[PDB]
């Protein structure tokens, strides 16, 4: 009933928890976790997890619902690799089983901002930022794949 | 003086342990961790990162060296291998341990002496400074090569 949705990144994290039935989905909390530029990568990488840790401690989310990874540099592809480790260790440190949605997918079920108003209109609020409101899109998503 | 040198992966994780500095050095401890395919991605991670943090625990190292990713050919494979890195990093930062990369060049540089990548001979030059007799698995004896090249580099 419960489900944290994420959008994955190293200078971005997108968090996004809602609550509720197939019918009926219940906005909990967003944010967007922007780790700064000049820091060491484990110094990064603990602010990430540290966050996020804290995150799954108090909301106890019962599922989390991941974006599917898709970009041809790879230099970015292993930053952003180590960020998308990171986080599935924090969800494996609490026990909360993560489920993985594709971009399409995810617009399936709710240039381009239909999908920020079909968020937006479950959940019966107002999102100005675009990292947040791409990781309640997964935690929605989860809850339509969900039997 | 503690180093611990880490060959990265997600299906085998060499770890290295050694003390000392440039001239001798002391061979603490050496394992290569690997994870069953069975399992799903997080709950390797989670191994990885255990099994990292409980030596990390216990040996208190002064130091980690880690094999540097100067392989560079295709985005989905260093993705794949960034999530087994970045657990790695992040249980150093947790302790608390400074993180050294050094290319394989460095690491044969450093050992065999102007070596080019003569793996056996590299091999062959840990047992012979570590006094270890039987050094059967190549990801503890990479391991093993990376923590003594930092001793190489070694500020005094
Ligand atoms: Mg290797």
């Amino acid at each position: 009933m419960r489900v944290l949705g994420i959008d994955p990144g190293l200078a971005n994290l997108g968090l996004g928890l809602v609550e509720g039935d197939v019918r009926r989905a219940k906005h909990l909390y967003h944010v967007c976790l922007t780790t700064e530029s000049a820091w060491l990568m484990p110094r990064r990488l603990q602010y990430l997890h540290e966050e996020l840790t804290r995150l799954l401690t108090e909301y106890r989310p019962d599922a989390v619902a991941i974006e599917d990874q898709i970009r041809r540099q790879a230099d970015v592809a292993f930053k952003v690799g180590q960020a998308f480790g990171v986080v599935q260790l924090a969800c494996a440190q609490a026990g909360v089983p993560i489920h993985a949605y594709g971009p399409m997918q995810v617009k399936k079920s709710l240039d381009k901002e239909q999908v920020i108003y079909m968020v937006k209109a479950s959940l019966g609020i107002r999102l100005f930022n675009n990292h947040a409101a791409d990781a309640l899109a997964l935690a929605l998503t989860h809850l339509a794949h969900a039997p």
